[PDB]
């Protein structure tokens, strides 16, 4: 019979972690253009948020 | 006893909330550095969903 | 009586589809800008990425 409930858990955490890789590969790209400036503290807190999410999944 | 659904269901609204808080403090910094012309209809439609997304968080 | 199981995976589809919705015009967008090159692998694997959520959903 079917595991509905950890069958939905295990989607929405796979779907998070593809959701949270592709924010650190977009954002390493435009770091490297130097489109951001990775010495700003906003731009920062955004690699802390990226990497805070990965860590945890 | 563990309330699995509900749990699950504030799983993915923060997950979301999380998300959707990312996605507008990226636009605002590429906003700022002038990347995307906030005067350009395409970067308003991205502002649009962004703002939609949060509000109804 | 309410189908929540039904529901929050409705929820989670419909929120993974306007998220990778939302990559993909930023991603166009930032190309369009040049940006990013799209002749660049990297920014390839971006597109890629989001392509394969977009059809998958």
């Amino acid at each position: 019979m079917e595991k509905r409930i950890e069958n939905l858990n295990k989607k929405v955490d796979d779907g998070f972690l593809d959701i949270w890789t592709y924010n650190a590969e977009l954002l390493v790209l435009l770091e490297n253009e130097r489109t951001l400036d990775y010495h700003d503290s906003n731009v920062k807190n955004l690699y802390e948020k990226v990497r805070s999410q990965l860590k945890n999944n």
